[PDB]
C-alpha cells in the first residue's frame, strides 16, 4: 500500500536531514561541530544558516529516533550538545549572554555559530524552549539508562539558561515561528509552557534548582486567551489584519504531544476539543484557498499551508505543515486509544461529523472491535492517511522535500532540501506506527490560576562549561591588536594597563607581545587581546630585561578607548617613548 512508499521516503528523509547537519554533512560544505543548516540552498532563497528553532526541532526528531533503533545518531547528538553550549555565549543583535541573558532569543546564526548581523525578525523567544525540550528529552534517557553524570554535570547548565530565558521573557512579546508578526504567538507559548513543566521534573530528579520553572501556571493561564469561539487565533495581542487561522496552531499541538494526557487537559493537546474545532476551520480554509484542493470532500485531507494571507513566494502549502496535519490526527487517534474514552463535545462536533456521519454528544468508550468507538478511530486514522496521500502526490520521485510546493501547479519550489520538512516527515511517520516519544508530564502540570497575572522571575545564566567550554568573564569582548615600535632584539616585551585583562598595573600578569614580524626595517611587537567593549582603557608598554635586570616602563601612560560591542576591530599604533636601558651579558 502507501505504507511501503512512505517507509522508503522516511529513510530518504533521515539522510536528507543528516546531510544538512555538519560537520560531516554531504549537502553543506563549510562549518560543523553540531550546527544544523536549514537548507543547503545558498542560491535565493539563501537558507545557508543555522536556525535555533530548526536546529532544536530537527534534533528532537534525531534524539527520539535515537531512542528507538538507531544508535549511530549519538555522535551528531553529542556534537549538538557541544554546539549549542558554545552558541549560548555568542553575542548577537538581540543581545549579550551574561548581564540579563538576552542573546538566547536570536533565531538565526551563521553555519559557524558566529553572529548574524543583518536585519531580521528578532527576538523570537521559542528557540530556547525547543532547545530545552530537545536536551531534556535526551538527558532524561541518560538518567534512565545509567548515565546520570552526563545529564546532571554537562547537559543541565545548557538547559538552565534556556528555561531561565523562558522564565524571564515569556510575558514580553516576540516574533512568531514564521518570523513575521511581532506578537504573542501560540506555538511559542505552548512549547515554552512545556519547557518549564518538563524542565521542573528533570530539575527535581537531577537534584538542582530550576530558576524560571515558577511561571508554568501563568504561561498556561495566558495560553487560554488564544482561543476564539470557533477557532484558535495563533497570534494574539496585536492587530496585523490576519484571521488567526494558522498552521502555527497544528504545529504547537504536535510539538507539545503527550500520550498519558487526556483531552480534558488545559495544555491544548491534539485530542482536546478546541484543538479539533480549529483543525476543522483551519484545514477547510486551505481546502478552499488553493487550486490544488479543487472540490476535495470534507472527509478527505488536503494541501495545508501556513496562513490564508501568506504571500511568501506565492502563498503556498508547506510540506512540513501538511505532514504535521496528518501527525495531528495520528496524535489524537493514539490519545483516545490510550485513555480509552472520547467525550465528543458539541464545540468539537463539526470535526467528527465529516469523518463519521452518525456522531452525537456521547461518551464513546473502548469496547469491542467494530463498535462505534473503534469505527470513529478507524475513520480518523483513515482521514489521517489522506493527508499523507496528497503529500505523496506532490512529493517528487527522488524524494527531495523542499520548504513549499506550489499553490496552483503543485510542483516544488523555495528552499531545496529543507531539514525541517524532512524532520516533519519523520515525526509524522513515527506517529503512524506506535512510536510515541514519552510523557513530558502534562498530568503533573500545575493548572492555571483563578486569574492570570503578568509575571516573570529573573533567571540566571552561567556558561555550559562542561559541555562546550567558553567560560565568559564578561559580556561581548571585542578584539583589539596592540602594535608597538620598540627597538630591541630580533625575537625574545610586555604591555600593562588599568584593565584586568591587561594586568591592572603589575608585571606578573602583564600580557607578553610576540615579535613575529620583527625586522630591521620595522621593529614591530604585537598582541591581539580580546577585552571588554566600551571601556576607556589606559595602557602602557614595558620592557623585560635579561640577567635578572629590572623592568623598564615608558615615560608616559597612553589611553585609547576600545569601541562598543558588535564589531569595529581597531588596531593601535604606538612607538617606544622612553630609554631602552642596558642589555645583559652573563
Ligand atoms: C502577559 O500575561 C498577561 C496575563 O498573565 C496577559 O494579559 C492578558 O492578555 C490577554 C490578551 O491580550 C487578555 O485577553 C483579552 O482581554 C480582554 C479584556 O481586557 C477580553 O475582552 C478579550 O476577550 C474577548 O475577545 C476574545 C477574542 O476575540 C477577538 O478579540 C480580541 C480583542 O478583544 C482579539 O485579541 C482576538 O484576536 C479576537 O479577534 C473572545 O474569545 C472573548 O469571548 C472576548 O470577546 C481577551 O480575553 C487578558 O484580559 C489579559 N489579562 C490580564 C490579567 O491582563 C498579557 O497579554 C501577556 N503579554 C504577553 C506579551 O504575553
Ligand atoms: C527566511 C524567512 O524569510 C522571510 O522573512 C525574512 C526576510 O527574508 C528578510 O528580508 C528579513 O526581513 C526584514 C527586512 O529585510 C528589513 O528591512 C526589516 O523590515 O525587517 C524585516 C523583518 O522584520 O527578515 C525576515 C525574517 O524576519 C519570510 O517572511 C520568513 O517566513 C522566512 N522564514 C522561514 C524560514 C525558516 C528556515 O529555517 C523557518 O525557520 C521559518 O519558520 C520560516 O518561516
Ligand atoms: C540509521 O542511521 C544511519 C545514519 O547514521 C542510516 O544510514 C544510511 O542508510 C541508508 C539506507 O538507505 C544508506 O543509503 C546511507 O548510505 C546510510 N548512511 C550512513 C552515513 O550510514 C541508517 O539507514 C539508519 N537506519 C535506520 C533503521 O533508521
Ligand atoms: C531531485 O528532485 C529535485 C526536485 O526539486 C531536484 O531539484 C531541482 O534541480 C534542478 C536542477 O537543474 C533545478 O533546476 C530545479 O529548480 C530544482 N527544483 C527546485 C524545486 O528548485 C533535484 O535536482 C533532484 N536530484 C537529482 C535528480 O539528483
Ligand atoms: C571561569 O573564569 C573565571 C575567571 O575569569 C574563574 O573564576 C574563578 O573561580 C575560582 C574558583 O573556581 C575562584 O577562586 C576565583 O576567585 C575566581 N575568579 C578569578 C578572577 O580567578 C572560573 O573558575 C572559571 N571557570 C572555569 C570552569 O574554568
Ligand atoms: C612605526 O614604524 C612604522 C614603520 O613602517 C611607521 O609606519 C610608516 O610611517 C611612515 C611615515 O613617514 C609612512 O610613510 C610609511 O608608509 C609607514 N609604513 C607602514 C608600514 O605603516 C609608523 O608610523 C611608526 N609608528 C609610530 C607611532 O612611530
Ligand atoms: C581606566 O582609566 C580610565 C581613565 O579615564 C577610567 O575612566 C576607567 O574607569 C579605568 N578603568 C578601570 C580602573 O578599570
Ligand atoms: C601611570 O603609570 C604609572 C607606572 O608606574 C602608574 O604608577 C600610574 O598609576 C599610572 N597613572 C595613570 C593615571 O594611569
Amino acid at each position: 500500500d502507501l505504507s511501503s512508499f512512505i517507509a522508503s521516503e522516511r529513510a530518504i528523509a533521515l539522510q536528507g536531514a543528516l546531510n544538512n547537519i555538519g560537520p560531516d554533512g554531504s549537502a553543506v560544505p563549510g562549518a560543523g561541530a553540531g550546527f544544523v543548516v536549514a537548507s543547503p540552498s545558498k542560491a535565493n532563497p539563501d537558507y545557508f544558516y543555522t536556525w535555533s528553532r530548526d536546529s532544536a526541532l530537527t534534533l528532537k526528531m534525531i534524539i527520539d529516533e535515537f531512542i528507538l533503533g538507531n544508535t549511530t545518531l549519538q555522535t551528531i547528538i553529542e556534537q549538538y550538545i557541544h554546539a549549542q553550549a558554545v552558541l549560548q555565549t555568542v553575542s548577537n543583535p538581540s543581545g549579550t549572554f551574561l548581564p540579563d541573558g538576552v542573546g538566547l532569543g536570536e533565531p538565526k546564526f551563521m553555519v559557524d555559530g558566529t553572529r548574524f548581523n543583518g536585519p531580521w525578525g528578532r527576538p523570537q523567544r521559542d528557540g530556547p524552549a525547543l532547545r530545552a525540550i530537545a536536551l531534556m528529552t535526551y538527558s532524561n534517557w541518560l538518567i534512565k539508562n545509567g548515565q546520570f553524570a552526563e545529564a546532571k554535570t554537562k547537559i543541565w547548565p545548557i538547559i538552565a539558561n534556556d528555561l531561565s530565558y523562558v522564565g524571564q521573557y515569556w510575558n514580553q512579546s516576540g516574533f512568531d515561528l514564521w518570523e513575521e508578526t511581532y506578537a504573542s504567538s501560540f506555538f511559542t507559548i505552548q512549547n515554552q509552557h512545556r519547557a518549564l513543566v518538563e524542565g521542573a521534573q528533570l530539575a527535581h530528579d537531577l537534584g538542582v534548582t530550576c530558576t524560571g520553572c515558577d511561571q508554568a501556571p501563568e504561561v498556561l493561564c495566558f495560553l487560554q486567551s488564544f482561543w476564539n469561539g470557533k477557532y484558535i487565533v495563533s497570534n494574539i495581542n496585536v492587530n496585523n489584519g490576519r484571521t488567526g487561522l494558522d498552521g502555527n496552531s497544528i504545529l504547537g499541538a504536535i510539538s507539545t504531544f503527550d500520550i498519558d494526557a487526556y483531552c480534558d487537559s488545559p495544555t491544548l493537546q491534539p485530542c482536546h476539543s478546541q484543538s479539533l474545532a480549529n483543525f476543522k476551520v483551519l484545514t477547510d480554509t486551505f481546502r478552499n484557498l488553493y487550486t490544488i484542493n479543487a472540490g476535495i470532500p470534507e472527509g478527505q485531507g488536503v494541501a495545508v499551508g501556513r496562513y490564508a494571507e501568506d504571500v511568501y513566494m506565492g502563498g503556498n502549502p508547506w510540506y512540513l505543515i501538511t505532514t504535521a496535519a496528518a501527525e495531528f490526527l495520528y496524535d489524537a487517534v493514539a490519545q483516545w486509544k490510550a485513555r480509552h474514552v472520547l467525550t465528543v463535545d458539541e464545540t468539537s462536533l463539526a470535526f467528527f461529523k465529516d469523518i463519521y456521519p452518525e456522531v452525537t454528544v456521547r461518551e464513546y468508550k473502548s469496547g469491542n472491535a467494530n463498535s462505534p468507538f473503534a469505527q470513529i478511530m478507524d475513520a480518523v486514522t483513515a482521514y489521517a492517511d489522506s493527508y499523507v496521500a496528497i503529500a505523496e502526490k506532490y512529493i517528487p520521485s527522488n524524494g527531495s522535500l523542499s520548504e513549499q510546493f506550489n499553490r496552483d501547479t503543485g510542483t516544488p519550489l523555495s528552499a531545496i532540501d529543507l531539514t525541517w520538512s524532512y524532520a516533519a516527515f519523520i515525526t509524522m511517520s513515527q506517529r503512524r506506527a506506535g512510536q510515541y516519544p514519552s510523557s513530558w508530564g502534562s498530568r503533573n502540570a500545575l493548572p492555571p490560576p483563578t486569574t492570570c497575572s503578568a509575571s516573570s522571575t529573573p533567571g540566571i545564566y552561567t556558561p555550559a562549561t562542561a559541555a562546550g567550554a567558553p567560560n565568559v568573564t564578561s559580556s561581548c569582548q571585542v578584539s583589539i591588536t596592540f602594535n608597538i615600535n620598540a627597538t630591541t632584539y630580533y625575537g625574545e616585551l610586555y604591555v600593562i594597563g588599568n584593565s584586568s585583562d591587561l594586568g591592572a598595573w603589575n608585571i606578573a600578569d602583564a600580557y607578553p607581545l610576540s615579535a613575529s614580524a620583527y625586522t630591521q626595517d620595522r621593529p614591530l611587537w604585537s598582541a591581539a587581546i580580546p577585552l571588554n567593549a566600551g571601556e576607556v582603557i589606559s595602557y602602557q608598554y614595558v620592557r623585560q630585561e635579561d640577567c635578572d635586570q629590572p623592568y623598564i616602563y615608558e615615560t608616559v601612560n597612553r589611553t585609547l578607548t576600545v569601541p562598543a560591542c558588535g564589531g569595529a576591530a581597531v588596531t593601535t599604533d604606538d612607538a617606544w617613548m622612553g630609554p631602552v636601558g642596558s642589555s645583559g651579558n652573563c
